[PDB]
């Protein structure tokens, strides 16, 4: 059991250790120390992200996510490959005990992301090896108990068949052909495959019967065709330094929602990404004050899927991507990382996301004020999914273009 | 005798003056056809005078009544009636769109009309009626016209001082009304409206109060600003609420839903138009077809709801809109013709006016409501009320399943409580 037991009564320390020369109600010091250092990893791996993508392309990631699998690895990793995790996923800058059972804690993290209820949040995790080697029983034991799984052997294409479709078996279809038809081969090693996307409705809904057809600007100059949401109500709101709106809209259950963030309309998307700090993420979130305002939000689906490689790489997280420099003897009873994967979805609309419904809302005797607030997102806007009353930033993403 | 289980062969009642494809059944299980057939009749009326009553209104103002009540006192009325006043009488409250059978015998399936709305049951929704004569005390009246108005209303003559004390008596009535209306209505007849010549005054009343099927909770309820179309603001509260309601978003993108109270044989029907769309479009759509039409196919539904709690009053003379109608020769000293309600004293009365006045109120227990009618004959013949103007109107109703009776109908514009 992980919810609440105590590591105390699971010895699980990793092989190798690693030495670099505002509290809630009811939370583990820890835990709320190891979830601050991810949204410090989350800001700066979501920068390098964009800066790579065109401005049309949409973006959508569970930083948390990431941050959970390698953190696995750096349990058999020793040396260079070791100070290269440390370093870049922001681990070093955290206690020596949580970070030692790193792993151990963040399962805590997620027991209570997860004991949020209502809306469902799903997820697919696991690592896997070849048959060919043999791996640590203990490993494997510290990962089925920490990680949800142990390390699946493999091999040798019924094995995209066998990742792709063990997915396909617990995100019920919703996340499918996870790794392309060119990813394994006479080198297929050690892949990492991670795959999440989240099931809620919003507290207070949109009405069908109000969705328009409005327009949509994209960063190249043109524009399209956007089914606009509408609603009037009372929401958590504030402008910003610069204009910069910032707009949230909870889940049923107040413990997850959806922020929002749209620039003014001089000022590109691009500008605010290059801005995102921490300290000025929680700062905003800190000047929203209720009001009445209106709200305008075109629907969107985005699935994302990408290679985390070269971009770590370009991060500095090479050595773990070398046959002559990685260093995981952690899981062998050497070894090196291939590839590794991730995988997010997030549809939305009227009711919430992936929740498909069809409700009625009906409002008599409302009469906001002509001199009113609106909240018209008719261009590129970024989009968080945090948890409450950790501020936890689960889903991270960007709506480019949510027209076709 | 027993009107609620009697026939038109047990207790034919003898007037003094007579009269004289396309009628399709939608009629539901214990339903008598006429009963039915009346009920229907009635509503059109009820609609017909809707669209006279705003049409005379700013748009953004309330408009709250009870058809059924301003019928009742009507045929009361009507007993009296006689010659082209009347026909007019039959046609205007839409008596003449029925079977002979019913058209010649209004009183009796109204008699029986009032036994379903009204016989005592479900303790947990309460609906009630009371009908009184006012006369002169001193006149002969007609015997046989007091007969047939206890039976088949149950309105007994009252004899108070007219010809000396026309406020003394006027206070006596207002008095009545409101004991009937649990203090709710009061100054039903206005002032000076009871003079030394007054000869006879008809008053009906309507009380209601009925607990949610399904309660809303206090504990979700919040205050915000209303913005009116002069500029001004006030504040209200609005409710909460999230379950199974019967629910239709009919033509024009405008929506139709329905609350019902602790018995399911009373419900209340709220009408809101699209977000920006015409309300007066509907309000001249309005006809008991479109009633029925779009009632008959609200389907079950998990919604939200938000309304408020609040409270509003009509009060108006009836005259200058029935006039509009055709009711022409009752309000003339000269064509007026209602012989068989004195037999001595008095030479041919006319009606001076007639007065209505209504109450409504809501909220998460419920809902209560109350109305009455009163017709003055011969008396002083005159008129203005509260005239204030809201914003973004949406219409209510209150009826009686088992055969849809507008017991209560109107515009909420001003829902600051
Ligand atoms: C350089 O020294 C470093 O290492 C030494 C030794 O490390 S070793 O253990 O690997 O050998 C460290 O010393 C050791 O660490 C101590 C410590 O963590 O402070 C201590 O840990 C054990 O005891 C802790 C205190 O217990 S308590 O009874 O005093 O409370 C305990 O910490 C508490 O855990 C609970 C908990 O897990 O629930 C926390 O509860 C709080 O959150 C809950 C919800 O959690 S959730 O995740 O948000 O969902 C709420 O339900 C609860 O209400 C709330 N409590 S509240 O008061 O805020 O309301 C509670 O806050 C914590 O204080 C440790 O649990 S643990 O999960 O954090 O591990 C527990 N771990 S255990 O050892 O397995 O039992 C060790 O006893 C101690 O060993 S020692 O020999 O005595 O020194 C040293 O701290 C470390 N220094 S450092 O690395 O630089 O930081
Ligand atoms: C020109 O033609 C026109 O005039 C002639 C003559 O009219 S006259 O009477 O003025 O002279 C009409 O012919 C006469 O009318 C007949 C008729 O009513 O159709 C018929 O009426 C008598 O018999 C009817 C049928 O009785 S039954 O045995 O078949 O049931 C009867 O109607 C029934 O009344 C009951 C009732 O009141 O209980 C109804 O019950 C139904 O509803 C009840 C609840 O009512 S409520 O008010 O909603 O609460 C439920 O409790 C009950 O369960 C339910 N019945 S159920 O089966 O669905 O469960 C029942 O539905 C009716 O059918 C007459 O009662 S009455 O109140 O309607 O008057 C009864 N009246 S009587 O004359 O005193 O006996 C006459 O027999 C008939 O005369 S005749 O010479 O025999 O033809 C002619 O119809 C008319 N044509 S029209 O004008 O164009 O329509
Ligand atoms: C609308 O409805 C109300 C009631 O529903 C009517 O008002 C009632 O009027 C009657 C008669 O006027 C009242 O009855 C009187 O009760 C007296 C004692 O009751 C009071 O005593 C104490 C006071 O602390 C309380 O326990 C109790 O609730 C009452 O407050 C009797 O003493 C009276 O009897 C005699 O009085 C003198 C005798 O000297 C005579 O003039 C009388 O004829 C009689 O012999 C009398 O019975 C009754 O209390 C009133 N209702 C209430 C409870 O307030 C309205 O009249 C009606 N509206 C109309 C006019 O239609
Ligand atoms: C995914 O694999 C699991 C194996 O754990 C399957 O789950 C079982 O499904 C059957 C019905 O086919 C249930 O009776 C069992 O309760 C499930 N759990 C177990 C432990 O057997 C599942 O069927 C597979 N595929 C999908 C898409 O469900
Ligand atoms: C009171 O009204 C009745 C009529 O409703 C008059 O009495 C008779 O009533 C029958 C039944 O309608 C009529 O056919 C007769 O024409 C009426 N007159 C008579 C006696 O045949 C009665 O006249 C009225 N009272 C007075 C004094 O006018
Ligand atoms: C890497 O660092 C470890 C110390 O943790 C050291 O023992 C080892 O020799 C170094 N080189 C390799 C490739 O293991
Ligand atoms: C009034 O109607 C009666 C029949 O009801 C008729 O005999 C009488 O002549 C009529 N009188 C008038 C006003 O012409």
């Amino acid at each position: 059991d992980i919810c609440t037991a105590k590591p105390r009564d699971i010895p699980m320390n990793p092989m190798c250790i690693y030495r670099s020369p505002k509290i809630p109600e009811a939370t583990n010091r820890r835990v709320w120390e190891l979830s601050k250092a991810n949204s410090r990893f989350a800001t700066t791996f979501y920068q390098h992200l964009a800066d790579s993508k065109n401005d049309n392309d949409n973006i959508f990631l569970s930083p948390l996510s990431i941050s959970t699998a390698f953190a696995m690895t750096k349990l058999g990793a020793c040396n260079d490959t070791l100070q290269q995790l440390m370093e870049v996923f922001k681990f070093d800058t955290i206690s020596e005990k949580t970070s030692d059972q790193i792993h151990f804690f963040f399962a805590k993290l997620n027991c209570r992301l997860y004991r949020k209820a209502s809306s469902k949040l799903v997820s697919a995790n696991r690592l896997f090896g070849d048959k060919s080697l043999t791996f640590n029983e203990t490993y494997q034991d510290i990962s089925e108990l920490v990680y949800g799984a142990k390390l699946q052997p493999l091999d040798a294409e019924q094995s995209r068949a066998a990742i792709n479709k063990w997915v396909s078996n617990k995100t019920e279809g919703r996340i499918t052909d996870v790794i392309p038809s060119e990813a394994i081969n006479e080198l297929t090693v050690l892949v990492l495959v991670n795959t999440i996307y989240f099931k809620g409705l919003w507290k207070s809904k949109f009405s069908p019967e109000n969705t328009r057809k409005e327009l949509f600007y994209k960063a190249d100059g043109e524009s399209c065709s956007a089914s606009m949401m509408y609603q009037e109500g009372k929401f958590r709101y504030r402008r910003v330094a610069e204009g910069t709106q910032v707009l949230e809209l909870p889940f049923k259950g107040d413990d997850i929602t959806m922020v929002l963030i749209l620039p003014k309309p001089e000022k590109s998307l691009a500008k605010v990404e290059k801005e995102l700090t921490p300290e000025v993420l929680q700062e905003w979130l800190d000047e929203l004050e209720e009001m009445m305002l209106v709200v305008h939000m075109p629907r969107f689906r985005i699935e994302d899927g990408f290679s985390l490689k070269e971009q770590l790489q370009d991060m500095g997280l090479v050595d773990l991507f070398s046959p002559e420099k990685s260093k995981l003897p952690g899981i062998v009873a050497d070894l090196y990382v291939s590839d590794a994967f991730h995988k997010a979805f997030l549809e939305v609309n009227e009711e919430g996301s992936e929740a498909a419904a069809s409700t009625a809302v009906v409002i008599a005797g409302r009469s906001l004020n002509p001199n009113r607030v609106t909240f018209k997102a008719n261009r590129p806007f970024l989009v968080f999914i945090r948890e409450v009353p950790l501020n936890t930033i689960i889903f991270m993403g960007r709506v480019a273009n949510p027209c076709v």
